[PDB]
């Protein structure tokens, strides 16, 4: 399992748990020199446990799924957490078994979901190392309009981050100064499926995209990414989600 502490965390730490993160999830290959994840996995293996410890030594574990890096649920004490959707549902067959309850929050994991519930668009949640350990603390006790926004912050800070090194980068710059996140982390975000599977139509398309991804960048103009060439696929993102499963 992946564990990260946020007492004594500096960017450095939080570096390696991402760098731990990633290196958890498995893969055969790669494309164009990025592990691709794979198209599934049976059973118990298919999910991975991150222990995350907040600055009291709190602790949760998250269950996220090594195909896709979604979280489906988490423990807090003895309760389990789960989202009310069929993948998540399937999680819970085999992860957190020994709790002594099982809770199932009203919503999926998605992100248009969980900011209806958390009442407030993700460009308006400020994220970092100070929200994760707050995210940690809020998810210990149950309040389900306060999770769906603990949520919010623990994907981007972990999930996301692991996908894209411009993401763990922000959150770095966030170690002790929370921020909401750059429309460029939110288009990143949102395209990361788009990417992974442009990525590997080039193969047979002399790294060439049949359909150009649109992102924004750091500084908020829209760009066109229509191949492998681009800093986006040779130095951002670290993982791609398998065709397979888009
Ligand atoms: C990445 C992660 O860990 N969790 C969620 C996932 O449940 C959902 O499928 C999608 C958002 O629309 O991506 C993240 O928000
Ligand atoms: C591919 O992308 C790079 C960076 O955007 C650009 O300079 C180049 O003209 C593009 N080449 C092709 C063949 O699309």
């Amino acid at each position: 399992d992946v564990s990260f502490r946020l007492s004594g965390a500096d960017p450095s730490s939080y570096g390696m748990f991402i760098k731990d993160l990633r290196n958890a999830l498995p893969h055969t290959e790669k494309v164009y020199n990025i592990p691709l994840l794979l198209p599934s996995v049976s059973g118990a293996g298919r999910y991975l446990l991150m222990h995350l410890f907040n600055y009291d030594g709190n602790t949760i574990t998250v269950a996220v799924d090594v195909t896709n890096v979604y979280i489906m649920g988490y423990l807090a004490l003895t309760t389990s957490y789960f989202f009310n959707e069929p993948a998540a549902d399937l999680a819970s067959q085999y992860v957190f078994r020994s709790a002594r309850r099982k809770i199932t929050l009203p919503y999926s994991g998605n992100y248009e979901r969980l900011q209806i519930a958390a009442g407030k668009p993700r460009e308006k949640i400020p994220i970092g190392l100070p929200a994760l350990d707050t995210a940690i603390s809020t998810l210990l006790h149950y309040d389900s309009t306060a999770a769906a926004g603990a949520l919010l912050v623990l994907i981007q800070t972990t999930a996301e981050a692991a996908r894209f090194k411009y993401i763990e980068q922000q959150i770095q710059e966030r170690a002790y100064r929370d921020e909401v996140p750059s429309s460029a982390t939110i288009s990143l975000e949102n395209s990361w499926s788009g990417l992974s599977k442009q990525i590997q139509l080039a193969q047979g398309n002399n790294g060439v995209f049949r359909t150009p991804t649109v992102l924004v960048d750091s500084k908020g103009n829209r760009v066109q990414i229509t191949n492998v060439t681009s800093n986006v696929v040779t130095s951002n993102i670290q993982l791609l989600l398998n065709t397979k499963n888009i």
